[PDB]
């Protein structure tokens, strides 16, 4: 039709999928909006989840959290640094928000200057190859050749009285214009846990309440270090507990009433704010995929390896592709991938295996490849290989920081090559530790190399290549300390 | 004789080789002595010249220094931080030896629990088995049946008048009773750099000395970027200068005449510091090695790829090794493996190549492989690729850091396989950053792994997977800022 691409979704996927599609030639067309949240109605520009409600805003709120133990560690090599320190909250959103609005207005410069035809509107499928997008004048325009479906998701909220009224969501938190105070954090998944990191790291009062398990779908023997690294901190965790109701009573507070699961414990308590990150929700409601006869797993869109749907001429990638990796750069690389397949004559598929990935909690948690209990359901106990071992950074000796959840693993084929299968690892900057053996690991890493690769000294990366204690031999993972 | 193994140095190799030769049965001496500084007298325990003098008291400095910018910039977050902070240097002195001498002694117990007998005695040849120890007491001993040379080196002086006599070295530095001051660093070598680095960090008014280059052996764009990054930060350099003489004058002060090379410039400053990093030399001397009929290439000992000398029953190992990488983890495994052949039955030998290396300037430089240079040399210019990028940092954005020295290099192969070979980074956390992507070299890491390596948002360990101009296309390395 009148365009060669049309792009639904303008986030990490969609606006990586339209930039490389006008590269290679396309006459390409990408739609974006941001329908505001459901009470306190925040509202961001262009540019997607990341930017402006998700890696962003959390790194920048965990690096001011960052900063206030550095303020606290200082004085311990001798900086005559004063111990009453506090953070403005109104002071933190203000520059969080100042850094966001900056990248949405060179982001929207950059899509005209590279020739992306960006729609502010609501996107929603007539037929196969036409779209109906809704613009703020209430109005509308049609037609495509090819389709990319990149809308992601939203927060989710619990079907329970006083939810979407009292509680806030991610999407609220990182513009909050009242001072979040006590907070209760309802999800244990990553950004819950990072959220709940950076409140207490910034003088609030977060509780932590959990379903049933800490951070599914990550190894569970560092999903729990992670959640007592969080209690030494005294962030409190309510286990096995399920929200029943909140209400805003006459006193400002809000009371929260909330149930164990195993026993039957109807209990309460009363926080300032309460912080749903119980999951995100796929945006497939809105595009009316029936009239386009895409089929749906429930929220999600299956595609096959190419990222295409059931329907030859339309793709989906990002976050509501059903049960991959929801991560901005996996999203960015596979719309990349794909606008070059398309347009650029290209035979490169997403690798969506061995991908990394950084939970920034106080003390951060950085992984890739397979969990201990992955590996050892996969290749059987007796063939797998645990090195594991607790170490002491350099720079926490001075200011006497706690080394208690400083650990390290690496899990393995145990005979032959000796493969990497996974490497762990809570501790400082553990993004920037992990993401070069992530590389290693794409390379073949094994066991042999891993250790007979020199160390940098002193770095707490080093102590990959010190891994010399097995689960499996029953020592002492505290090396001569 | 009376032992398997006698050990002639307790640093990192030395201890290393005395610890694994008794897990595999030998009955071993290690001898340590640490000869006390000229002028001032500075003397330490056990352990070598890593943890006494070299790179834990350099990495806590670096540290203390790092605090106070955090305490600057937390400011710019909200904190109510207070901006006119000054560190103690007597107290961070404390600090830093207080944690030396915690781990002197925990080594020592450490040695006699693994049963490693320690000499607190200086070791001299009297012939190829037999070994004259000299302890404190005046008393000797003598005899073993094979010898490991670990000796290390010492901070060497200029042979000028005032040398010895006012000016100190980084022995001398890390306990410093007076204060530093306004100090002159001569040396551009990685130890000045890095002290004259902290010392502007932590309040003082250092000046580097540069005779012809700055960092040779070094990737020479990187190290001039680390120069010019130190100037950014108000580091002066003094480029082609030779000192020539240091009085003491009546007034406390340090008078310093020098020359420029090039020129014949002949000029003078006055400073309340004068520090003489230019180089190390090999501790042979006090060897008396032609007893032993061991050859010398000049205050070093060469040996082969099996540490061997010309005398096929010593070995020598770290430090004192010709034109081998001088670094703490090279020293510990070479001294490691070197035990592991004699009594463990291993027939592995030490990998010298591609050892990653980390510069803890105040912005650090971190590389590993080649450096653009060599591979061009190598290879022929027109078979290497340089794929490069200036970055920004996440959290440099809010604080309004200059990113202009934030730059990255990968070194590679042009066709076919496209073999990295080598990977350069100036930046945040730098040693954190490359150590596993030294890893991932020592794997066959390519362009294609490399480049299809999902990144870890927000990271700057991830910019290395985002690499994408070269510098052939002549694009500009800083895309779409
Ligand atoms: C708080 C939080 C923290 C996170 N932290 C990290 C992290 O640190 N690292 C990391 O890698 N990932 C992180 N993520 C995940 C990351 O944000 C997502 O994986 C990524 O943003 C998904 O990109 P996408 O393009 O698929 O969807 P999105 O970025 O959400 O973009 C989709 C856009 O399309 C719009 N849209 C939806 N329907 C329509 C329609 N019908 N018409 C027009 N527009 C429409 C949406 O409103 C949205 O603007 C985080 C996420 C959250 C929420
Ligand atoms: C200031 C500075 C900063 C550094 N920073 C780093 C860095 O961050 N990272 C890194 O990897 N490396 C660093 N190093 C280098 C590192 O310190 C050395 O590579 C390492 O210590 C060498 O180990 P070695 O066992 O060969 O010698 P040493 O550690 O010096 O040990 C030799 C010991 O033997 C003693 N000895 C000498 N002769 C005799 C004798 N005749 N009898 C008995 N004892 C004797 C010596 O006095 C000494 O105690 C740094 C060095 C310096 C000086
Ligand atoms: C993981 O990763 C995948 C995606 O994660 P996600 O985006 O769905 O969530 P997520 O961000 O990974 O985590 C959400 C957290 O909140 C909890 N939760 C979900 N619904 C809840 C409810 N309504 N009431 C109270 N707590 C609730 C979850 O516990 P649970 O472990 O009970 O789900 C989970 O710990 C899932 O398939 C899962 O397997
Ligand atoms: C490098 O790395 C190897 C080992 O380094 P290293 O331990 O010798 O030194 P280093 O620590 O790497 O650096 C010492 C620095 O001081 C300079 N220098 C050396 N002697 C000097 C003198 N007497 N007067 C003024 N400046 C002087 C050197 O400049 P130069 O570049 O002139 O040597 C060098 O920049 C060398 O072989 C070299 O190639």
């Amino acid at each position: 039709y009148d365009y060669d691409l049309i792009v639904i979704g303008g986030g990490s996927a969609g606006l990586a999928c339209a930039k490389e599609a006008v590269l290679n030639g396309a006459r390409v067309a990408c739609l974006d909006f941001v329908k505001p949240t459901p009470t306190l109605g925040t509202k961001w520009g262009v540019g997607g989840t990341c930017v402006n409600v998700g890696c962003i805003p959390k790194k920048l709120m965990h690096q001011a959290s960052l900063l206030g133990e550095a303020v606290h560690e200082a004085a311990a090599y001798g900086w005559n640094v004063d111990d009453k320190i506090k953070p403005d909250w109104h002071k933190l959103v203000q520059s969080v928000q100042n850094h966001i609005k900056s990248v949405n207005w060179v982001t929207r410069v950059d899509l005209r200057d590279k020739k992306v035809e960006y729609i502010n509107g609501l996107g929603s499928f007539v037929d196969s190859h036409t779209l109906l997008a809704k613009l703020k004048s209430g109005e509308r325009t049609i037609t495509a050749q090819t389709f990319v479906i990149a809308v992601g998701g939203r927060p989710r909220y619990p079907d329970i009285p006083g939810a979407v009224e009292y509680g806030i969501t991610s999407d609220d938190l990182f513009s909050l214009d009242r001072e979040p105070g006590k907070t209760l954090v309802v999800g244990a998944g990553y950004i819950g846990l990072e959220c709940a990191g950076f409140l207490k790291g910034l003088g609030y009062e977060p509780t932590v309440m959990v379903r049933s398990i800490v951070l599914r779908g990550f190894d569970q023997q560092m999903a729990e270090l992670v959640a007592a690294s969080m209690e030494e901190r005294g962030i409190p965790f309510l286990r096995k507990t399920v929200p029943l109701s909140v209400e805003k009573q006459d006193d400002g507070k809000l009371l929260v009433k909330y149930k164990n699961v195993e026993t039957g414990e109807e209990s309460e308590d009363v926080y300032d704010t309460v912080l749903w990150a119980i999951g995100r929700k796929g945006l497939v409601d809105d595009l009316n995929l029936p009239n386009a006869g895409v089929t749906v797993q429930k929220d999600k869109i299956p595609v096959d390896s190419q990222e295409a749907t059931n329907v030859a001429n339309i793709y989906a990638v990002g976050d509501i592709i059903y049960g991959k990796p929801e991560l901005t750069p996996v999203a960015v690389l596979a719309g990349r991938l794909l606008a070059r397949r398309l347009y650029g004559g290209s035979t490169q598929r997403m690798d969506y295996k061995d991908v990394a990935t950084t939970v920034f909690t106080p003390l951060e948690y950085a992984c890739v490849g397979l969990s201990e209990e992955d590996a050892v359901k996969q290749f059987g106990a007796d063939e797998i290989e645990v090195f594991h071992g607790y170490y002491k950074p350099t720079e926490f000796f001075i200011p006497q920081k706690s080394v208690r959840y400083c650990y390290l693993k690496a899990v393995a084929e145990r005979h032959g090559d000796q493969r990497v299968y996974g490497l762990h690892y809570i501790g400082p900057v553990a993004g920037e530790v992990i993401q070069g053996f992530a590389a290693a690991l794409k390379s073949g890493l094994t066991i042999n190399t891993l250790i007979n690769t020199v160390g940098i000294h002193p770095t707490t990366a080093e102590e990959f290549t010190r891994l010399a204690i097995t689960k499996r031999s029953g020592l002492d993972p505290t090396p001569a300390s």
